[PDB]
């Protein structure tokens, strides 16, 4: 099939990429970075996030694979020594595909909307002043949040920023998104839930400005300052990222290997 | 239909129960506490947990309703002033039913198994000495836990003990269970994940003894000391508790009303 | 004595200030906002923080008083109805003074040092990229911190940002400072202590850059972007803020009244 | 001087103890386990806690030393390979002594008081039912605690149970004690501070029963069920444990070595 390979751009990843391209030249595999059906990312989870967003308009026609040239990644979960074995099995095909849920972010602004997809999370912080937003769940006012910010995570993202904020780790077969707080003010006057919140599909979480309407909005590794924002809306996307799998590497073992020992 | 009413047993709940029985006597509703199809609990969430376990063998043929004579409950979410309006709508029927997932707990012991269902959670603590268990997820060793104990929660239970342990709040339409730690030891020698873990249906979490094999095992409000325990196993039950609903009272508003303000 | 009054600048605070000035005109009290010996702040804790920094060069010759025209403050802990009783007792003098410890922040930058005093806390965040600093305690490398940032709090500051980050509340008679993390990355590769750390007088905590050397540094309500920073150093100051007291309002009751109920 | 040696009682510790006794026989050092002036503990922190409580009536006349035959301990902070070098320097004397603060626990019960000293912490849990106590600080009611229990820690104890409960780590030169919660219930009806609280010397924290008056009270490794308890009182002790030091091993390096890497 058509395939492309993206590289972190250090010497190890570049030369692994060139060696895999050579191995692919021995099969019926065309290098096409415009309409690939296989996207291989060589580097770390950061590289893999860039690959994802590089091809987010063709998610339904692409199976991703990540190779980690440094430590193990949750996405880049293949070792560089297995790259040849990877070339062959990928060339033959007949591989299974697994899908992880994604987070849809809608930003309504000015006197119009922008939509984004996140593989890890979307966060909202302030443009410097205090951060105050009303949190509305399915059109009912839930809380008035004052603090540093809010993080809305996919399942595969729960091991990332969400984790460092005290969120739960969620198996990626659960179609959900998780909201976590960053340093909420809680006293007699100001009140938030504190706990992470886990939302199923079709639930809509809306953040609405109270005073300042300029926010720093992040989607995975991208961080945009948005002006005249009237609303930020979160829901589980109907779109899914597809991974090529050649071997059982269970999520919970990936968790164990990354945080417990390996 | 056949119905029964359980009471917290204070004066307010007893007399509300007697008044509802009188109102039911004006319809084709038989009082039957052996095979009821409607179980009304009058009191607090504790009373409702007892009603649930009182009839856990007939969960598929019963719709539960909770009336709170004190503060609002997450199960006992009807006000005593609406009890007459409750009698009538229940008598006419045609009400919708909602189902919440349950937690199955299997205790394998001695030289044989006991199974329990939990509406809130099942927890494991030690018989006094140190608590050390191996946590095995789908037959793979995940961590060696040393600390006070572990809590495995249903979705509707996430607002209970789970919450106080830092777990996430999960919408009850998600078929899952959540594992939280109680005071884990973490140093250079001992290592746990720390984060809550959320498991989908068909995942099996197994706790296995390391030294001492006597544990205090709780299921909702019941706490049993178990001896010669070889294993404790958690999975989402195939069984579900059914609630009668007459009006939209969304879960997240119940959360708001219980923890944010009302 | 010489006195001045600072106002939040809303109608309630401005007119309370004018009424207290009139009451002071009935005694031997001169209004002097250049060398006051009494500084009254009327507003909220924010106003009081500004008063403190307005006169931080004359801390040894000033006793501060805060009046809260909104909710109770931890500094602005006098009610507007007691303002007349305040004028009289202040005019007579013979009041006791209480002192709270302060935090000294030294910023060494470029190819030279700036020093600041904090009543609540000093924090360090990144100029947008990832935040990575080496934490050095009394010249020994303690940890390599990667995450959102770090907060170093005084005792009276522990009820502020420090609290929202999970720090301990410390009685202000303890001469100490407390370091808390903001969303640290912890995995097999990256490791921080996680817990808040409480340092006595004469201990020096030094933050040192690893890659990027531009940081957002805050001191109480002031937030400065610092460039070519080589080091950030924290220690308990030898200087102390002095409060005028006329009545026992214990710290722990102030805590109770602000967070538990009032 | 007079000295004694306590052993964990495994083969490594017993034979190290016998070898040190032989080395001591080459100096003017008498083995006396009744009135020693030097108490050497060989084992882990558990062994050292037992040594402390074995001689808690002669704390002012004893300097303790801990040797760790397993992993590094916070008390047993000497390696077994340095045991000979230890014998000699101890024999010559002229060593410095360092003191750590202790926690005094007073239990008033029945229709009379018992007092205990803790090197790590004293905790209070329930005899099985729900745990509900009123927390009174310096005779003012601070909160009504409902949950699993409460932990009151010394400074050197903050790296132990306190840490696992989210308490701050405190340098042992600070004369203080720290109160942490175990799984507090927090909703609209029930309210605790949540944060750890750090108390200076002369502050008195009193726990008072609300319904049940049977509590499980722990002091370091000892756990006693107390009946007809009317009050539990915590304050910093006027007594201090004395360590013999022969070399700088700073507290914060001990923390680093135990939790960060070694
Ligand atoms: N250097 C390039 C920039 C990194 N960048 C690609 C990443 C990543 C990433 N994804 C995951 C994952 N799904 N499960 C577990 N591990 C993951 N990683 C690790 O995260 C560490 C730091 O990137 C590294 O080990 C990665 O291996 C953006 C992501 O930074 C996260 N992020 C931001 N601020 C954070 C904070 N304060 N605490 C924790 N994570 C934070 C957030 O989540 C973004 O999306
Ligand atoms: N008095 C009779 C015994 C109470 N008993 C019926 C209960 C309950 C209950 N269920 C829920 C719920 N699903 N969502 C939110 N609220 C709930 N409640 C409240 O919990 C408070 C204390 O029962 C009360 O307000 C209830 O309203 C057993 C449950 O105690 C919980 N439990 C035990 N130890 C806990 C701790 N340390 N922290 C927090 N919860 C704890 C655990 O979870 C059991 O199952
Ligand atoms: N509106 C003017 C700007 C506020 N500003 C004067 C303040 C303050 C303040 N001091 C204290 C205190 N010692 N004990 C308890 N209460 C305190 N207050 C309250 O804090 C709330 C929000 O100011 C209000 O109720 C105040 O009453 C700067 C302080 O924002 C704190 N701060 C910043 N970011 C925070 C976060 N994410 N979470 C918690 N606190 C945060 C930080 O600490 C600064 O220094
Ligand atoms: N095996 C004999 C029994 C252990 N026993 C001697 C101990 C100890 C101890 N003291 C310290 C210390 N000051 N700084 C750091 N490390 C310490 N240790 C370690 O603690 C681990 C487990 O003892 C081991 O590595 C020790 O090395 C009693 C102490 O268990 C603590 N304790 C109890 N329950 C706990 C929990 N849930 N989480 C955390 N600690 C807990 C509590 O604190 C007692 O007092």
């Amino acid at each position: 099939m058509k395939y492309m390979i993206t590289s972190k751009g250090d010497e190890k990843s570049d030369l692994l990429r060139l060696n895999m391209i050579a191995g692919f030249g021995e099969y019926d595999m065309e290098y096409d970075d415009v309409e690939p059906e296989i996207v291989i990312s060589i580097g770390g989870d950061g590289t893999f996030l860039s690959a994802f967003h590089q091809y987010e308009e063709r998610l339904d026609e692409i199976a991703f694979i990540g190779i980690h040239t440094g430590h193990l990644g949750f996405y880049a979960d293949w070792r560089p020594a297995e790259a040849d074995k990877l070339v062959k099995l990928l060339a033959k095909g007949e591989y299974q595909k697994v899908s992880y849920p994604l987070l849809k972010t809608t930003v309504k602004y000015g006197i119009k909307e922008a939509t984004y997809l996140a593989l890890n999370e979307s966060t909202v912080k302030s443009s410097g002043g205090p951060f105050v937003v009303d949190v509305v769940i399915n059109d009912i006012h839930f809380e008035r949040f004052r603090g540093d910010g809010l993080c809305m995570s996919t399942p595969s993202g729960t091991t990332a920023y969400n984790k460092s904020l005290g969120g739960a780790l969620m198996h990626p077969s659960i179609e959900a998104m998780q909201l976590t707080e960053m340093a909420s003010i809680n006293n007699r006057v100001y009140r938030t839930i504190g706990s992470p919140l886990v939302f199923p599909k079709h639930h809509v979480v809306s953040l609405q400005p109270v005073n300042d309407k300029d926010f720093q909005i992040s989607v995975d590794h991208l961080s945009i300052l948005h002006r005249d924002v009237q609303e930020i809306r979160y829901e589980v996307s109907a779109k899914k990222i597809h991974f090529a799998r050649f071997r059982s590497f269970p999520f919970w073992r990936r968790v164990h290997d990354s945080f417990i020992e390996d």
